């Protein structure tokens, strides 16, 4: 479905994603709802002839296989169709292997451009933790 802000981040946290590799919850959250605004079912189409899918946007040129991407891999080791299901932990699984890579939360597009640099626990403020 699509998550209400304060339900996703404590299913984020849940899965131990708060101050991952650094990352503050916020970070986390903040990203989703501009990658996909909370959508577990979101997708786009990339010019590349690869695919983005789900709550964080995994694109499968890298990350998941969905069988209609040529010559990729899957580094996360998960078909593609994981990444829509309403329950979150395959999404958080691959996230941490994919932010572990190197470049840390500047995979993430959405993330980088509305996310890096701001007030980031007015995100998280209002929920019980």
């Amino acid at each position: 479905k699509v998550f209400g802000r304060c339900e996703l981040a404590a299913a984020m946290k849940r899965h131990g994603l708060d101050n991952y590799r650094g990352y503050s919850l916020g970070n986390w959250v903040c990203a989703a709802k501009f990658e996909s605004n909370f959508n577990t079912q979101a997708t786009n189409r990339n010019t590349d002839g690869s695919t983005d899918y789900g709550i964080l946007q995994i694109n499968s040129r890298w990350w998941c296989n969905d069988g209609r991407t040529p010559g990729s891999r899957n580094l996360c080791n998960i078909p593609c169709s994981a990444l829509l299901s309403s329950d979150i932990t395959a999404s958080v699984n691959c996230a941490k292997k994919i932010v572990s890579d190197g470049n840390g939360m500047n995979a993430w597009v959405a993330w980088r451009n509305r996310c890096k640099g701001t007030d980031v626990q007015a995100w998280i403020r209002g929920c019980r933790l």
